[PDB]
């Protein structure tokens, strides 16, 4: 149940913007905010309108279309105050910030964020 953003640490939180995904505090303007909801036996990470957290290999990540099944769709889960988000591979998603968002195997905190909502 979120539609607002994920904060990754330090205060900045996973949104989007303009045709790519990027950090912002949470402030001015809007539109670009992003909603959880769930989808049978896992979670879905939704902007208004057609597209789904999506992850390519290589370290490299955008944002699909509608669909079933992980990767694109998502199993995301809480963490006594923070969160996890998984999908393929066994990976989490990661923002760093020294190299923005990915993925890693590992879960501690870099792969671990806040859940910021409305």
């Amino acid at each position: 149940m979120g539609n607002r953003a994920f904060k990754s640490h330090h205060g900045h939180f996973l949104s989007a913007e303009g045709e790519a995904v990027k950090t912002h505090h949470g402030h001015h303007d809007h539109h670009t905010h992003f909603h959880v909801e769930n989808h049978g036996g896992k979670v879905a990470l939704k902007t208004h309108c057609g597209k789904y957290l999506s992850i390519g290999d290589h370290k490299q990540v955008y944002l699909s279309h509608h669909l079933h099944g992980d990767h694109s769709l998502f199993h995301l889960e809480h963490h006594g105050g923070k969160v996890s988000i998984k999908g393929h591979h066994h990976h989490y998603i990661s923002a760093d910030h020294h190299g923005h968002v990915s993925t890693k195997e590992h879960h501690d905190h870099d792969t671990t964020f806040e859940e910021i909502i409305i």
